[PDB]
């Protein structure tokens, strides 16, 4: 894949907005999983809750990488969640669903050069709020 983050500073939006977590936040390049320094997201805690980027455009994406929050021990509430790519028309062009990131900081998400403007993350848990530290997206080599 490209090496340039083509998430940075692009549109972001989210389901609702708690603690001052804006969506901004998980495409201001600062990957820092520290609530407490602020560049990690939160919604409400609400069913369903997801985020978005606007790409701009509709790019050849090959690359998703999620940062998870890291203090505060609720990094399971990025779990039960699915990665969604669409259109600009904003109909799914491809969808990955994962139960876990196992306790880890990262999880890297590969599709197969899929065409595509908004990235989104959707939890599948109920009343849950979604927190990123950092979304970054990445185009198919060449
Ligand atoms: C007091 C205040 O100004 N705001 C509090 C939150 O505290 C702030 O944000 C935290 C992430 C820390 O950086 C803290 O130093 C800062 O004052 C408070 O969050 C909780 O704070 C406690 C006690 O210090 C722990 O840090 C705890 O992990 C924090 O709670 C987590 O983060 C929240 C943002 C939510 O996601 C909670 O569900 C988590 O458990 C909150 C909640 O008590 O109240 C703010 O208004
Ligand atoms: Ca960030
Ligand atoms: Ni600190």
């Amino acid at each position: 894949v490209e090496t340039e983050n083509i998430a940075r500073g692009k549109q972001a939006s989210q389901s609702s907005t708690a603690y001052g977590g804006a969506a901004t936040r998980a495409v201001d390049g600062n990957v820092d999983s520290d609530y407490g320094h602020h560049s990690v997201t939160h919604t409400n805690f609400e069913d369903n809750a997801w985020w978005q980027v606007d790409l701009g455009k509709t790019e050849n994406v090959g690359k998703v990488k999620l940062y998870n929050r890291g203090d505060g021990n609720v990094a399971n509430r990025l779990s039960n969640f699915d990665v969604v790519l669409l259109n600009e028309a904003k109909q799914e062009v491809a969808r990955q669903h994962f139960d876990s990131l196992n306790g880890k900081a990262e999880l890297e998400v590969f599709f197969t050069a899929k065409d595509a403007r908004y990235v989104k993350v959707e939890l599948k848990t109920k009343n849950t709020p979604l927190s990123l530290a950092e979304v970054e997206v990445f185009r198919s080599a060449t």
